[PDB]
């Protein structure tokens, strides 16, 4: 990366949206979502997500329940009405820096 | 704004790659690029960008002069080569996450 500064800030952004983005489609396990954001090609830690996702939760954008499902706890996360809000919002933000800097 | 945390993020993003594609454009002033940037919907103060600004030289990506003119003292800021790499490289980052979140 010539400018990792940029990268790492952007990356932080990106993850949040990745988060809420699934988390609108689905209901998520974090594991599930670190090997997910795997894929699309960010690097991040049960140590970098899950304060993540604890944070969107005291936002209000995520909500998390513990659910035993087939003799086994374990806690998804998913949008609330605020993080469905979010997501069109962060959306819009991406679209206009995307209008103005790929085109004095 | 729903999401303060992440709008706070991603506007430190896209300050930086605005500073960039605007000095791979022409000279500029901080002064200016102040104005600029508000014209294109980001707050920013001189006390907020002109560390920025400052760092993007300490990082190589932008390289400034002294120079007098018209009696008075200015610094002004360009890209470097280092910088218009770097410009191509946030660029296509961008343009992925943009085909990416827009089911």
């Amino acid at each position: 990366a010539m400018d990792p500064e940029f990268m790492r800030e952007f990356q932080r952004a990106a993850v949040r949206l990745h988060i809420l983005h699934h988390a609108a489609d689905n209901e998520v396990h974090g594991a599930w979502l670190t090997q997910e954001l795997s894929r699309h090609g960010y690097r991040v830690s049960p140590g970098t997500l899950y304060p993540t996702l604890h944070r969107l939760e005291a936002d209000g954008l995520l909500v998390s329940e513990q659910r035993v499902v087939d003799g086994r706890a374990r806690r998804v996360y998913r949008a609330t009405p605020a993080g469905r809000a979010a997501l069109t919002e962060d959306r819009r933000a991406l679209e206009e820096l995307a209008r103005e800097v790929l085109g004095h």
